[PDB]
């Protein structure tokens, strides 16, 4: 037998830092959660118990708040890229680092109409997260993503056209409830080192925020032919804005509202036009992907 | 052996509404999640197989859609007394009705500053639940509360002047960080009937808010001496501004972050003053409740 | 406004033990989770910002270890009953202690048919717990508990005979899947103290495991009329077996198993005596409970 | 803008089927999760709006539950082929199906050291899985897995001898609990259609049954060096054992167990030989991940 592929870690390392201007006295705060995987010329610790190659997924862990107090925690493109650097610089046998970071959102809290300087709340358990792989002699692959986020329309959905044979019960509809959770992920064309990236800090942020805004407007705006169609019309114009992304995926559920017959009940009319009441439906879901790239 | 006590019905079951303004093409939804559970003169079920006493948990589920079609869903303590009255006044043998309703968020959506008419995000996990007691020829009792509301200050709480004892490690502190999720609940005067929960319907909705504000308020405004103290100046503002509410309860976990010691590298300054990165602790976990009530 | 009641302390102390037999080599560990809450003149900390009758949540934790450390942690009825003595004898201002135990299952592995000395499985997520009041000048309340027991049977359950109104749409039933969590709680008569518990120690055990093959033995042999008439024959055993049990509750959810109807295709026959293949119902679910006594 | 990949499909379809012997009385149950994704030429379907080259994801839940109620559900690497290549030779247009099936244990009840002929315990939440890859012209790729069993050892695992720089402040030890949740894949050579996993069919539950019990007894007997070089014995022994897999992956968290000192506290002596007390920490845990395959 031989190893042919080998990685570990440290998975689960909670961060936060805080950052206080000395001047205004406003605080700003960062919560995140970073996996570090690295992988080299570990094989024996495998086959021979030589833990002698082994950098201590305690170290890791340490190696991370390290450098999160000696370097900016955001955008994450840059902490991940900076962090999965170390490690391949750092030890000659180590020659690629995987990092993947969530940042919880603390969004500062407004108070009277004015900004609080230092009080936080958790809206929404929507992630950024960001996947850094740092490769010795191949650079920089970040792919960018935003999760969590949770929508839902009751009108300007339809599906009818679809194929029909002896496995097809469903109705066609020309008007129903659209709901989803939206993953989206953008990566990045390849990044040479740290100094590239570096160059490209302020379009990170921007990226995320138009990615954002582009899958709720696209989302509330559309009169919707399928969940493929719309998703589609967002990654193409997030792509058409940030010429630095080589690819947009979108991973979205169709989360179900089932209508509700009710007419067995004194005649009550609950379908069709007359749908008021309907029954979400936990389980099962479809589940709709599409990778779109440049022409 | 003897039955002491026996309560049966239909939990988790999902309920959506949608109202349509045919005038303004605006649209608004709700969703919630319904327990009902019923008491009454149903022993024989149990010990003797007598199943002519049972409303089937499946015709519960059946009425909490209807009664949902019929009468407004909001605000959630009109709506839970309306179907706990359904249940006592229907049948002759139940005597008591028991509705807990979990509302989840759906908040429309604005896009290019404009709300739009029909599309919703759910904005956080931040729940606004009621249970409603309603017992035949005892009135209804109704338990509001918020959930899940996670806020953070990076500042301003202190915690000194504890008992120090042989079992006493912890030191005392005048700037920490404090975090929590908020657990609060506001029990209303008992209400004779269904005709006085609707004379009182405008101040539901109005004092859920109120609680909200005066949460959020405090929290962010106190120079926190303890949760303990800062949680009962929160709960004597709410009694304060709502006669009708007879105890406000809260139940606060303090979600500790702990300081890094960094110094065991390159004399690495992290600690008191110095403190930047933290350590969030996911277990254990203080709690700390108090219930207050009128003088 | 007046502090009608107040508890505070520490939940989610995740405690591991492990006891090694020095004779036979042989170890045996215990992991549970604890939650201790007090009560007692405590309300100046909310009112006044007085902390000087804190005891500290974090010394609750460092008392949580020294206990476990100095004492056995099984059955836990007794480490909880001696834990919470400790608080209200060691502090003149506390009058009660709430201490509730989760235990986790490691089992004893079996390697070739011999039980291994020192590796376990987590055979299941089914809990034994325990909530033990300790109440100054009041003894000690002991309610033992097992939950998370999930069992299904696929056949011998029956549901008809039950009311029939304008809201049911339910079908009678002679062959239908029972399936359930079980959460059942035998509740101790008062104790007077530490030496009374402690003189009952053997009975703690027994009666666990009698709780157990009960409800096993009763659900698998019944013909079941109903949730309701099985769950009163496993109380009405468990109170004949231990005379010193006042009192049994049980929880028990309904987890629906649905036909298919599938004669749309084909003229499949899918139902009643030729259902084969079911769709499981994550919700909603009945949910039944009971609390039987001596007459 | 180009679409680059594509997969839709329908996930969570929670599927039961019941077995009946009709001469022994005896009935055996079975409770999967189900996904299916299929691809093929359906890009118009997002980029033209054109619905008629999509399956509904409805119809592919309905296509599943026929399929169950036609043919056998064990092994799931059977009903997974079968259930894949449905989609394949159905729609000329649809090239690729993939199949993910999670495996719900549902063990007969022994009472009275008799095994029961229709009662069932879930006996934890391991699970057996299998990922189908059904590609037309490609023949099929099946990964069989097994996943959540959890284990823990309270001696015979050691940890020394690793890097030891700036960043390095974990102690070596000659003594140390080892626990993890095990997730191991095997991958199959790929096979030609379903004639050829037919006749594998009896290799699929023994090869399960091998990977469980080399696991676990190489988890209990191997006197471990790191998880590393426990976790490659493990992978070299099922390689041995089964000429049809290719390769083998175990990915293993290391669940940590810190000692706790309590010498602050009268001396008590709890840490190293007089360790009996331990704090189980939730986060951050180490990942480590092998995958190995033939010379
Ligand atoms: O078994 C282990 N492997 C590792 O890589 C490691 N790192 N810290 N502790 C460890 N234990
Ligand atoms: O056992 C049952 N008890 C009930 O109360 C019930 N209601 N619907 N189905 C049921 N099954
Ligand atoms: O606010 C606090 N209240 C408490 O009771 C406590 N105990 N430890 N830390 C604490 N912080
Ligand atoms: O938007 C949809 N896309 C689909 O592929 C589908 N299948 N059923 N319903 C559906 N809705
Ligand atoms: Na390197
Ligand atoms: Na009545
Ligand atoms: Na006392
Ligand atoms: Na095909």
């Amino acid at each position: 037998s031989a190893v042919k592929a080998a990685r570990y870690g440290k998975d689960n390392v909670r961060v936060y830092k805080v950052h206080k201007d000395e001047k205004t006295g406003v605080q700003t705060v960062y919560e995140m959660t970073v996996c570090v995987l690295l992988e080299g010329e570990i094989e024996t610790s495998y086959t021979k118990a030589d833990n002698s190659v082994i950098v201590a997924t305690d170290s890791i862990k340490n190696t991370i708040y390290i450098t999160a107090k000696q370097n900016p925690v955001t955008p994450p493109e840059l902490f991940g890229s900076i962090l999965g650097t170390h490690f391949i610089e750092k030890y000659n046998h180590i020659h690629a680092a995987h990092v993947n970071i969530v940042c919880h959102r603390w969004t500062r809290m407004d108070i009277d109409g004015k900004p609080h300087p230092h009080s936080f709340i958790r809206d929404s358990e929507e992630k950024r997260n960001v996947q850094v792989d740092v490769v010795e002699g191949k650079g920089i692959d970040i792919k960018s993503s935003l999760s969590g986020l949770t929508v839902l329309k009751s009108t300007n959905s339809q599906f009818w056209g679809f194929l029909r044979d002896e496995y097809t019960t469903l109705k066609e509809t020309w008007d129903r409830i659209l709901s989803t959770d939206v993953d989206a992920t953008w990566q990045w064309k390849n990044f040479s080192g740290l100094q590239e990236v570096r160059s490209h800090v302020p379009k990170f942020d921007a990226t995320w925020a138009t990615a954002r805004e582009v899958t709720l407007k696209t989302f509330a705006e559309d009169n919707s032919a399928s969940v493929q169609a719309t998703m589609y019309k967002m990654a193409e114009q997030i792509l058409a804005r940030q010429q630095l992304i080589e690819t947009v995926e979108y991973s979205l559920p169709n989360k179900h509202y089932f209508e509700i017959d009710l007419s067995w009940h004194k005649g009550l009319q609950n379908t069709g036009k007359n749908a008021e009441v309907f029954a979400p439906q936990s389980d099962p879901n479809g589940l709709i992907k599409c990778t779109v790239g440049r022409s």
